[PDB]
């Protein structure tokens, strides 16, 4: 359970690591934030990323949004350099 990049505005977590911005995530951060944000049908419009406290992290969870119209998931990481590319399945959690 490391750091990982701080995205932002980024079409694709491809092109954004294969840049990997020199910088580095704030404070009070343990946790990563992830959140993609999809398309109605289901391609990636945009994706940002950036490190969160477990507190931030506390509620996450990733599913079909269908509301609008663009599709967001959000979830976190538990390693190091989590700015891997996520699969494409729908997902259930149960947030009790």
């Amino acid at each position: 359970m490391f750091k990982c990049f701080t995205c932002e505005k980024a079409a694709d977590n491809y092109e954004c690591n294969r840049w990997a911005p020199d910088i580095y995530c704030p404070r009070e951060t343990r946790y990563c934030y992830t959140q993609h944000t999809m398309e109605v049908t289901g391609n990636s419009i945009s994706v940002t990323k950036r490190c969160v406290p477990l507190e931030e992290c506390l509620s996450t969870g990733c599913r079909d949004s269908e509301h609008e119209g663009h599709k967001v998931c959000t979830s976190c990481c538990e390693g190091n350099i989590c700015n891997l590319p996520l699969p494409r399945n729908e997902t259930d959690a149960t947030f009790a």
